[PDB]
Parts: C-alpha cells; sequence; structure tokens
C-alpha cells in the first residue's frame, strides 16, 4: 500500500522521508499534528518562519517544500522539508561492538570541531536548542570527512518531550541561559570517551538531581562501584583512547563545563564568561607530538608551538625521559631520521585529523646511544578498578549489566596491549631499515676503499719494477758517458720511500672485519617482523570479541548473571604472549643498535684509511715524474756539449 | 609360606620364575616343575634339561648354573634347571605396538632374519626341531651394538598360524614345520595381520590351506566377506622394490604344503632356505630417487659392478643418458668416479632414507608442479568410495590402519624430496662461493690493469712533452719517434671496463638469485602442519581401540577420510613450491656454469695486456737510457 503525490514516492519515518526516482532528491518533510493550541500554533508557526533562516553547513538545512506539497495535507499549515543523512544518528555508532569504550581520537577531535562550531552559530542568532542527544546528531557523509549535523530540533523563546539527557535547570523549571546547553553537550562528550554516561548509569533523575546537588565542581564523574558505593572522581576516567595532554586539557574542559550555578557555567578564567569555544579552539589547534621512548617504551606527549625549535623540545625531552640531546634517536616509521633543526612539525605533514586517527604512524620513536643492549620489561598497562577487582575474583556473579561493562573494559585492554605490541615492532622494524641504510653505504665505501688499495698495489709493483731497471742500467753508462753519486742517491732515497708506504695489511684487516659484520647484518635481516610473527594476540583479541557479542546476543530473557572466568583466563594468557613476544622484540633491537654501533665504529678507520692512501698515490705519481724529468734534464745538459 | 630362601628373592612369573640375587644382581629364570606328571613325560623333561644343558648359541638363551644350596626348594624330586632373563621383552608387544601396525620396519626385519636363520640352523644340525615358534618365545635382548633376538616341546631325530600345517593336522611332521612357522611369522612382521585366514577356526583352515594354489601367499577376506587367495605380497609393506619381490618369492618358497616341497630352493637343492635367504641378504641395495618423476629405484649391485653400467642401466629404467645424470647426497656431494658406490655404507656412522641418492637431469630445465599421487589398497579405496559404511570393529581397524599408514608414507616422501632440493641447493651453494671468490679476483686483476694503463699513460705523456725541446737543437734523429707513437697509440687499446662491468653485475644478479630463496626451505616445514594432522588421525585412530568390549560397536570413517583427502591437497601444495623451487636451482647452476668460462677468457686475456704494458714501458726505459748515453757519449 504505497501512494506517492508525483516523481516523489514515500519512505518510511515526527519526520518521514520522501525520496524522488527521477531527480533524486530525498527530502524529510515533518508532518505537524491537527489538534493544535492556540500558543503551541502560533509557536509552530514561529518555528516555520524561524526555520528558513537558519542554514548552517554543520546542521540540517531547511529545503523549499515540492509544489504541490500543499494540496495533500490534512492541516492547513505547511510542512516543512530538509535533507535526508545515509549516515544515521549517533547513538548506533556509540552501540557499536568496537565503540563500547569510545570513540577513536579522531572521531571526537571532528565531532567536537563540528558540533561547537554550530553552537556558536545557533547561539548567535539567539537561538538555544534547549535539548541535545546523541540521537540528534547524524554522521552525514562528507567529501572528506564525516560532518556532524543536527535534525529534530525543540522549542525556543526569542530573544515536554522524552529522554534522559537532562540538564537540572530542566528539573527545576528555572530561568536558564545558553549554559543548559553547554552541560547537556559535556555529559554527551563523557559518553564519547569513556563510553557509559557520567552521572548515574541507569539510575532515575530523582536521586540524580540530589547528588548533583552534592558534588563539587571538579568531581567530573559520579559512578557507583560493584560494592555500590558512591563515588566522586574528578579526573578522567578510563580505558580512553586519549594521550597525555589530550587527556588533561579535556578534563579541565570538561571541569568548566560541567557546573551547578547556571551563570557560571562555561565561565573560562581566561576568555570571560561563556568563553568555552576558544577554550575548545585552543586545545584543537594543540599541535601535539608523540614520542615513544623504546628504552622504557613509553608514549608521551607534547605541545609543539607553530615554530618550537627542534632543538628545546629535546631538551625537554631530556629533561622528562632523562636521555641527553646528544645520545637521542629520533626516527621515523621507516627507519627516517628527522631535519636536523627544521621543527620536526611535519611528522604529521598530512595534518588533516583523519576521522581514523593513527597514532601508530605520527609518533616518532626515540633510543639510546649510550646503551648497548635494552630492557625487555616495559611495564605493563594500568586497568581501572572495576577490572583490578573482577580480576582478584573472577568467580563473582554480577548484574548484567555490570557485566557488559567490565567485560567491555577487558577487551578494549587486550585490543590496547595488541596496539602497543604493534607500535613496539614498528619502531624495531625501523631501526632496522636504518641500520640497513648505513649498511650499504659502507658496502660502497667499502667497494670504493678495495679499487683504490688493488690500484695503489699495482703501481706500486709497476714503479718498483720500472726504478729497478733505470737503477740496472745506470751503472751502464759509467764508463764512457756523465757519472754523478749526486743524482744516484735520489733514486735509493725513493726505493725507500716506496717501502716506507703499503697499508695493504690494515686494508685487509678492515676488509674482513667489514665482512663479518655485513654477514651478521644480513642474518639479523632474513629474520622476517612485517607478518606478525605468532600471531597468537590477534586470535586471542579474536577470541574476546566474539565473547564479547556473544553476550550482547543472547536475548533479554536470556540475561543471566554468570561469573567471568573464560575472559580473566584470556586476559592472563594475552599478557603473558605479549611479554614473550616483547622479548624476542627487544632482543633483536639490542642485537641490531649494537651492530650500528659497530659500523659507525669502522667508518672512520676507513676514513682516514682512504685520505692516507690518497696522498700516498700523489706521492708516488710525484716520484716518477721527478725521475723522468732528472733524466730529461740530465739529457738537456749533455746536448749543450 | 616360602617367600625367600638366601640372597635369591623371587619376583614374578606361571611356569618359568625370576628369581634376583640381593647381592650379585642377577635375574636368574628356573624353570619349576610341578609334582603331578606322568612317567614317560618325567624322563623327558630329564632329558630335555640335559638337552637345555648342553646348547649354548649366542642367538638363543643359553644355561646358567644352578646356584649352591637350591636343591633343598625343590617342589619335584628332580633338580631343576636355570636359564637367563632378558630384559626387552617378547615380539608380540612389538608387533602390537601403534606405530608398527603395518608390520616393522625394513632394518627390525632384516635383524630378525639374520638372527633366526643363523640360530635356526644351527638348531637344525644337532638334529633338534623346536616343533613349536610364536613371536611370544623370539625376545629382544639389547646386545652390544643391535638388537638380538633370542628365544627363551621338541623330539630329537590363534595358536596354529604359526605352527606349520604337517603338525596342527596331527600328522607326522618333518623339519619343515619350523620353516613354515617361520614362514608365516615374517608375514605379520612385514605386513601386520596373520597370512593365513584371519579370524577363521581350525576346522575349516585345513580345507582352505589345502584349496590354495602354492604361489598364493596371503589368504584373507575383504569387506564384503569373500575369500581371496593373492599371489604377491600385500601392501602397505615398509620394503622396497626387489626387497618386496625377491621376499614375495622367498615366502612362495616358505608357504607350500608338500612336505618334501617346501623349503626346496631350486638353486641349493632341498632345504636350502637358510642359503637362499642369506643371498638375499648380502644384496647391496642402492636406492636412487629420480626427482623428474620423483621414483624410488631400488638396484642390487655386485661386489664389482661398474659405475657406468649401472648409469647405462638407470638410463635404460629412467630416460636420462649418462652424461645428463647427477647423482648427489644428502649435503651436495657427486658421486665421484670410479671409486664403488659406497655411499650406502651402513659401516659407517649411519633406514633406507638416509643412504639415498637423489638424481637429477641436466636436459630439463624446469620441472613440474606435479609427480602424480600414491597408489593405494583395494580395502583403503574401497572404504574412500564410501565414508559411511558402519563396518566391524576388526576391519575398521585394519583399514584405519592402513590409511594412517599411508599419510605417514606421503609425509616421508614429502621428507625425501625436500632433503633432495636441500642438497642441490647446497651443491649450488658451493660453487657460487667459489664464483664469488673469483669474482673478487677478477675485480682486483682489472683495477690494477686500470691503474697500470694510467701509470703508463701519464709517463708516456710527459715524455713526450719533453720530446718537442729536443726537436730543436740538433741531437734528434727521428729514426724511433715511430715507437713512441705506436706506443701511445696502442695501450689505449687495452682495457674491458665495460666487459667486466656486464661480467660482474651478471655474476652479482646470480649471487642474489642464490640468495633470494635461500632461506625459503629449511630444516623446519610447513609440513609439520601435514604432520600435525597425521597426528591427529592416529590419537583417533589409537583413542577408538581402547574402548572395551561392552563400548565396542561400529561406526563410520568420515572424519579419517575428511583427514586423508585434507593431506593429500597440502602434500600436492607443498610439493609444487618443492620443484618451484627446484626448477629455480638448476637453472641458477646452469647460468652459473655458463658465466664460469666466460671470466675464464677474460682474465687469460688481461694477464697478457698486463704482460704487454709492462713489456712497452720497459722498452721505452731501454730505448731513452740507450738514446741518452749513445748521444752524450759521442761528444764526450
Amino acid at each position: 500500500t504505497t501512494q506517492t503525490c508525483g516523481a516523489w514516492e514515500m519512505k518510511e519515518r515526527n519526520v518521514i522521508r520522501w525520496h524522488n526516482q527521477e531527480t533524486g532528491e530525498q527530502i524529510a518533510i515533518k508532518q505537524c499534528r491537527q489538534e493544535l493550541s492556540p500558543r503551541n500554533r502560533e509557536r509552530w508557526c514561529l518555528e516555520i518562519q524561524i526555520m528558513r533562516r537558519l542554514t548552517h553547513p554543520n546542521v540540517v538545512a531547511a529545503r523549499d517544500v515540492p509544489e504541490g506539497m500543499q494540496n495533500l495535507a490534512p492541516n492547513d499549515l505547511p510542512l516543512l522539508a530538509m535533507e535526508y543523512c545515509q549516515g544515521g544518528d549517533l547513538r548506533k555508532y556509540l552501540n557499536q561492538f568496537e565503540n563500547c569504550c569510545g570513540l577513536r581520537e579522531g572521531a571526537i577531535l571532528t565531532l567536537l570541531s563540528d558540533i561547537a562550531s554550530a553552537l556558536r552559530y545557533l547561539h548567535e542568532n539567539r537561538i538555544i536548542h534547549r535539548d541535545l542527544k546523541p540521537e540528534n546528531i547524524v554522521l552525514q557523509q562528507g567529501e572528506q570527512r564525516l560532518i556532524h549535523k543536527i535534525i529534530d530540533l525543540g522549542y525556543a523563546k526569542e530573544l515536554v518531550g522524552t529522554l534522559q539527557y537532562l540538564a537540572p535547570e530542566l528539573l527545576e523549571q528555572q530561568k536558564y541561559t545558553v549554559t543548559v546547553d553547554y552541560w547537556s553537550f559535556g555529559t554527551l562528550a563523557f559518553e564519547c570517551i569513556t563510553g557509559f554516561r557520567p552521572f548515574l548509569p541507569n539510575w532515575q533523575p530523582v536521586q540524580w538531581h540530589s547528588k548533583v546537588r552534592q558534588k563539587s565542581e571538579v568531581d567530573i564523574v559520579v559512578s557507583e562501584d560493584l560494592n555500590g558505593t558512591v563515588k566522586f572522581s574528578s579526573s578522567l576516567p578510563y580505558p580512553n583512547n586519549l594521550n597525555s595532554v589530550l587527556a588533561e586539557r579535556l578534563e579541565k574542559w570538561l571541569q568548566l563545563m560541567l557546573m551547578w550555578h547556571p551563570r557560571q557555567r562555561g565561565t573560562d578564567p581566561t576568555y570571560g564568561p561563556n568563553g568555552c569555544f576558544k577554550a575548545l579552539d585552543d586545545i584543537l589547534n594543540l599541535k601535539l607530538v608523540h614520542i615513544l621512548n623504546m628504552v622504557t617504551g613509553t608514549i608521551h606527549t607534547y605541545p609543539v608551538t607553530e615554530d618550537e625549535s627542534l632543538q628545546s623540545l629535546k631538551a625537554r625531552i631530556q629533561q622528562d625521559t632523562g636521555i641527553p640531546e646528544e645520545d637521542q634517536e629520533l626516527l621515523q616509521e621507516a627507519g627516517l631520521a628527522l631535519i636536523p633543526d627544521k621543527p620536526a612539525t611535519q611528522c604529521i605533514s598530512d595534518g588533516k585529523l583523519n576521522e581514523g586517527h593513527t597514532l601508530d604512524m605520527d609518533l616518532v620513536f626515540l633510543f639510546d646511544n649510550s646503551k648497548i643492549t635494552y630492557e625487555t620489561q616495559i611495564s605493563p598497562r594500568p586497568q581501572p578498578e572495576s577490572v583490578s577487582c573482577i580480576l582478584q575474583e573472577p568467580k563473582r556473579n554480577l548484574a548484567f549489566f555490570q557485566l557488559r561493562k567490565v567485560w567491555g573494559q577487558v577487551w578494549h585492554s587486550i585490543q590496547t596491549l595488541k596496539e602497543d605490541c604493534n607500535r613496539l615492532q614498528q619502531g624495531q622494524r625501523a631501526a632496522m631499515m636504518n641500520l640497513l641504510r648505513n649498511n650499504s653505504c659502507l658496502s660502497k665505501m667499502k667497494n670504493s676503499m678495495a679499487s683504490m688499495s688493488q690500484q695503489l698495489k699495482a703501481k706500486l709493483d709497476f714503479f718498483k719494477t720500472s726504478i729497478q731497471i733505470d737503477l740496472e742500467k745506470y751503472s751502464e753508462q759509467t764508463e764512457f758517458g756523465i757519472t754523478s753519486d749526486k743524482l744516484l742517491l735520489a733514486w735509493r732515497e725513493m726505493e725507500q720511500a716506496v717501502e716506507l708506504c703499503g697499508r695493504e695489511n690494515e686494508v685487509k684487516l678492515l676488509v674482513e672485519r667489514m665482512m663479518a659484520l655485513q654477514t651478521d647484518i644480513v642474518d639479523l635481516q632474513r629474520s622476517p617482523m612485517g607478518r606478525k610473527q605468532g600471531g597468537t594476540l590477534d586470535d586471542l583479541e579474536e577470541q574476546a570479541r566474539e565473547l564479547y557479542r556473544r553476550l550482547r546476543e543472547k536475548p533479554r530473557d536470556q540475561r543471566t548473571e554468570g561469573d567471568s572466568q573464560e575472559m580473566v583466563r584470556l586476559l592472563l594468557q594475552a599478557i603473558q604472549s605479549f611479554e614473550k613476544k616483547v622479548r624476542v622484540i627487544y632482543t633483536q633491537l639490542s642485537k641490531t643498535v649494537v651492530c650500528k654501533q659497530k659500523a659507525l665504529e669502522l667508518l672512520p678507520k676507513v676514513e682516514e684509511v682512504v685520505s692516507l692512501m690518497n696522498e700516498d698515490e700523489k706521492t708516488v705519481v710525484r716520484l716518477q715524474e721527478k725521475r723522468q724529468k732528472e733524466l730529461w734534464n740530465l739529457l738537456k745538459i749533455a746536448c749543450s756539449k
């Protein structure tokens, strides 16, 4: 039973979509009810007129009513058209099995940058949404990145529904400023980072208002643990997908966004009242650089200005880690050395803040020149209170909704450990790439030095033979020619000077040392790394995700309580295999760095050897030229008689 | 209740009882006599005691003295006799092992034959016949180097398969009663099952042995239940070609119905099976694995068979001429002519899979990805065509064991092929190292030649420049400017830097090709996964053989058929890569042998080039010397 009004065909569901099968425009018409109250009818007309004014790109825009659609209207009031977004609401993205513990870093950054710049324009036109939920935010597939648009607006005074995203001012029905949106944003952001609602997970608003009035402004997360004890924590809970500076700045911003007093909410102590837009813009504009210290295997995030010198940031890293700037070795994904004075902010040269943020490529690995071998242990990863409490007793039959949370946290921890292993493996591979480059250069220099040494040997033999024949023939002209002991001594002096030289033995020593070095280099070049070797960790991650999906597949009638023995077993197995693999990674890393140092030790040996053999060849040529000059001068003088 | 008396304490068994000494540590086996015996049996037991006391052959258990003070502890009024305890155990347990379900290994059967025949001949020499022989009487005593088969009723002149028909039909049996009793035994040592009538009653057994022809050796019923008399040695045996054929002929000579015809060899007269089996054992068999077809051929080589004659026979059989034949060992060692083909050296440090020699062809450039699969017996094929056949437990045991043995054989063949490829790679690597050394030598010679040419041209350029000043003052006779200009124009001709560069690039490409797939094969193998599949099958096969008689139900064989098909697919998949690498290896070996004489002739020419440069320099120096000396001494 499908009905159309021309070319536009009706689609399924407040707002209903109409797709054109000849022009191709999917316009969403919002239908109005038939029984309207006078004040509500006037407000509906006001909303109709207001929608034509707002045309922000980061929010859904109002489109023209098709010609001939007012005729098929039961009520005398015009329905409004909109743009259909193929993406869908943010709620489905949040409920995905991969984003159970919050979205990726890039997704959160794009969400903030797309929502704040639209909310500023909404507040500029004296329009307040007064309601904001993940269901209103749709992820429209843009030209380059996904754009966060806002559908299904509400009401507003010119300057009542059903949902759990309520600000306290909606409960008190008191004089509210625009800050009611800010709060509704902040809570949302929390579930976008950690995965759960910040204030009272699935608790009724009745005690929620009291527990919000009781909490201090610094405490951001209000939750009860496995026992059932209320807790107010000021720090951002784990496990989030953010780095250090991101977590700290966003925790301060969240404290600035979650306040009880309406006029004090959003009041930034730097950008005046309601200056959260500029604070968030300053947070987003911060060029963060990730450095992976391989000695301890720790990731450090640093905020770098547009023109912060490389040496100053290296000094900051030296102060933090403890390795001086001289012994610092900064390497890229393929054994690429960083620019030695132009700032290393080119490590994110793409600079398009990819929606699928990949902090495993935009990081720079740091190695030490002083240490010869590296340690295997890099310490494990921290775990939240619930995860530790369920690890101490895996046989705790907790509720279904608590088990969902803790199992998701365990799966996220396993995936994080796998990612850390991949990053360390990539760092060692990059070190090997740099070593291979140096080895190729040293092989070319070895060939050049061997060529020079053999040429010198040939020239010495030829010169010695020539001078020996000259000395033999000199004694046969002494009977009737012109004889002297003046220039006879010069030939003997050169005869001793040729014996003074000769670097064949040192060259041979260097050749066997270089040959041994290259053979061990190729011996550890054979070792494969790219294809994750003993890829047990990925299969363990697959088991964890399969178990998590199986838990979320049982219908509501099978949602029974049980123990978490199997997932704890999987986590312990993953930890053991992770350390076992990291041990081999660091063994190969030490094997690589020792040979790199040996190559850099053998470089100046050959440098000085060739710099000496060059002058040796020069002297040989000079001696031959002088002997020929002496003979020609003697002939010229004798021809005068 | 007579637990111990002195140092010798009884331990366990109930005909013979073991007695261990608490001071010497010797386990003596005493054969005790019971009390209710008939008198004629009493005189015969005393006679057997004395007869056992005289015989002391090494391949049979020997009699040791009864210790002093044992006559008091005797249940019978006549002295009992002692024997030697063997720690090894009976042959029956070795036959019932899960690894020897389809017969013993080749070496085990050879040792069993060589240890039983040399003792049975001495037993027959003293007019003593055992009249009974079963695997329970044969113990595998741990010898000094190899295991020795010793033996722990007799008249002096389930329990019937190892008994000859002349004794079980209550007929007068001659020494052939042992011979038949041996022939059956060896059969279960090769195939795994009893030769004559599996699970048949002795009543009809006599008739079914009378019905079979003398050539038919195996009498068995298939899955349906139809009696069959096959003359060829059944599969899967652990023997090679000539071993299987010659032992089949010997089994036909050993399994005959007529008493006078049994053991009658048409070469060594009647009852000359000992020397015929010795001739079979003395045959030096050499195994050659043709890699083009991937087939194993066994050849019997006499004491003085020429290498070229055997190569001609292999050429006639396989089809590769003697010139194109490449005989290689496990580590790339060539069969050096013309020392005898001693590579099958069992006397060395040291299984027919180690003394094997691989055969390669020079004519063929690339080898095929498939060498065809292996044949399978009729029962295996019949159970593969229908895996859902619920057959009896004792038939399922046989077919499942045969399937497991076939899987193991495929794994062994894969190992043989991989070892052959690795040996070819080793042979190629030796030549590659030699060619790298020659490359370095040639580069050194070329650089020396370049340096000498530069030195010579510099010197002659300076000499020509100084020649002009002398051509203006009177002492200049242009009778030798020709030599100077000829030297200048002639030394420029030498120099093959471009040819040397081409040869170096080709040699470098060859070396890179050598190292390209050097680390693709190794001692480890992806075939391990197939072995893991094989392991699963054997474990499943053994586990089902543990269920007691109340759970011994009939079922289907779907899982083992699936495992066999998976193993076959992976076997072919691995063989494809093996032969790909083999073709790459042979082509690179041919490329190295092609690039060798190029550098040989190049260096043989550069040597004379260097000689000519030296001669020209010496001539210039002599010329200038002579001119100056004569011109200056003319004035004086």
